[PDB]
């Protein structure tokens, strides 16, 4: 679809057999999730945003269905604001910008 | 343009008779730039991201050019690591999100 800004460009994701809601964020370079239980193994990882550095969990190679359109890729869990879809996974479905 | 996210959408920027590179974000309600001396007034402001709040001056009204697309709005200045587009100026350069 063509999503305009006048609104959080919120969509629905499945991850892990579970339906959530994420932003899709453009200044993101990886994808960061709010606490959750995900199958699979993990490694502690740090990143940093607008207000510093956190501790997330790394989730490599996982399914991530976003708007009807599947991508497999890493997943950092941690105590994000807010889930966001960034740039490793909006490759993966073909996104781009456009003005 | 068509900006495919392979790396980050960065763009120059024209703000204050200064030009700069700067984040088309679309994770970003509002226009968040580097610590820079503008005149007038303003209000203190505190936003929230990875790693918790940042105090920034909201300036109203400020003229700002993105890729030649000229744009009025809210600005947040303060101590980001980097200058953020967010929708309330992408919108009034037609920047759209698609795939
Ligand atoms: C809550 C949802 C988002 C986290 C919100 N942010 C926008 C994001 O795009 C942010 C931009 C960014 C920040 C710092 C460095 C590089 C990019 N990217 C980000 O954190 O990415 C993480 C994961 O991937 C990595 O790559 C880059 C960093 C890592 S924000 O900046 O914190 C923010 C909060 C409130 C408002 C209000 O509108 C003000 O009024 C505006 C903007």
């Amino acid at each position: 679809p063509q999503i305009t800004l006048w609104k959080r460009p919120l969509v629905t994701i499945k991850i892990g057999g579970q339906l959530k809601e994420a932003l899709l964020d453009t200044g993101a370079d990886d994808t960061v999730l709010e606490e959750m239980n995900l199958p699979g193994r993990w490694k502690p990882k740090m990143i940093g945003g607008i207000g510093g550095f956190i501790k997330v969990r790394q989730y490599d190679q996982i399914l991530i269905e976003i708007c009807g359109h599947k991508a497999i890729g890493t997943v950092l869990v941690g105590p994000t604001p807010v889930n966001i879809i960034g740039r490793n996974l909006l490759t993966q479905i073909g996104c781009t910008l456009n003005f």
